[PDB]
């Protein structure tokens, strides 16, 4: 009825959710904790993969986009959809990963990961903050699959920008389900769209903590699966070192 046709087909297809497959039982080491959260990565990477596939206008792009853009924004993915998740669930007062993987600050013992769970807080933070909802943060999340191109663009870059406009339309529409003033809805698009364009510079650390921590996997301790290797060693040191065009909202 006033839910947009679109927005109730990206509900429709959100993943059920994850779970790590997380021990519990046993005392969680900081190697241990990494190696169940990049297990639970390769989870929500087959899942974010498969949620691609049912995502309109997504498979109509060259297969070499679709595998580019995933491979750009699978961390920026998941830590939105951790945002979210810490959001709905806790109040935005903890990580909620997985059911099975929720971290408050006593189990954030390594202080290099404390830092880095607290920049990770910052969204499901302004999450609580600007009351965002289901509707607004499905077509947020769909613009961030689509906010990172390769420096010379892609090959369906026409289709591409009309998905983008799509999505970016949808998503004042979802704004609209709520904010009626023409200003209100307005500051409300620039909100969300300020707020997109600031995880860039928060994945990048994340980006970061992960490449170091792949390079040093045998010596830490930490386990990375298959799939998950793929995409860092196919792209994070290229997108670290600057070699893509981030799509930002505001100059
Ligand atoms: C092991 C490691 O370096 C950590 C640092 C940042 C962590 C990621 C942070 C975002 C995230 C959220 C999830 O819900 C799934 C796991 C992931 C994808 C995490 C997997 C483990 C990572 C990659």
């Amino acid at each position: 009825q006033l839910i947009p046709p679109l927005i109730n087909l990206l509900m429709s297809i959100e993943p059920d959710v994850i779970y790590a497959g997380h021990d519990n039982t046993k005392p969680d080491t900081s190697s241990s904790l990494l190696t169940s959260l990049n297990q639970l990565g390769e989870r929500q990477l087959l899942s974010v993969v498969k949620w691609s596939k049912s995502l309109p206008g997504f498979r109509n792009l060259h297969i070499d986009d679709q595998i580019t853009l995933i491979q750009y924004s699978w961390m920026s993915l998941m830590v939105f959809g951790l945002g979210w998740r810490s959001y709905k669930h806790v109040s935005g007062q903890m990580l909620y990963f997985a059911p099975d993987l929720i971290l408050n600050e006593q189990r954030m013992k390594e202080s290099s990961f404390y830092s880095l769970c607290l920049t990770m807080w910052q969204i499901p933070q302004e999450f609580v903050k600007l009351q965002v909802s289901q509707e607004e943060f499905l077509c947020m999340k769909v613009l961030l699959l689509l906010n990172t191109i390769p420096l010379e663009g892609l090959r369906s870059q026409t289709q591409f920008e009309e998905m983008r406009s799509s999505y970016i339309r949808e998503l004042i529409k979802a704004i609209g389900l709520r904010q009626k003033g023409v200003v209100s809805s307005s500051q409300r698009f620039y909100q969300l769209t300020k707020l997109l364009d600031n995880l860039h510079d928060l994945v990048k650390q994340l980006h970061l903590y992960c490449l170091n921590t792949f390079i040093q996997s045998r010596a830490l301790s930490v386990e990375f699966p298959e799939m998950m290797s793929e995409v860092i060693a196919a792209q994070l040191p290229k997108i670290l070192a600057g070699m893509v065009k981030p799509l930002l909202f505001h100059k």
